[PDB]
């Protein structure tokens, strides 16, 4: 239980975190600037920035790449 965990774990996971998770994550899962994402969950860049990292923190993920891997290893995959 140290990092990342079963598929649907991390899902219900995603959300277990907290909005700044599902919010910053929703965004992470497409790759999209940190404005464009600070500002598409009504918040600033310098939020998600704490958000992000605090959200791959607690989440379990590792990197962008992790964290969005982790999102639509489970069910963040914004088809």
């Amino acid at each position: 239980g140290s990092h990342m965990d079963d598929a649907n774990d991390i899902r219900a996971r995603l959300q277990t975190l907290s909005e700044r998770e599902r919010q910053v994550l929703s965004a992470v899962v497409a790759g999209l600037p940190n404005k464009s994402i600070a500002y598409d969950l009504d918040i600033s860049p310098r939020t998600v920035e704490v958000h992000r990292a605090n959200v791959m923190a607690k989440m379990k993920a590792k990197s962008l790449p992790h964290l969005v891997r982790m999102a639509l290893a489970g069910g963040f995959g914004p088809s």
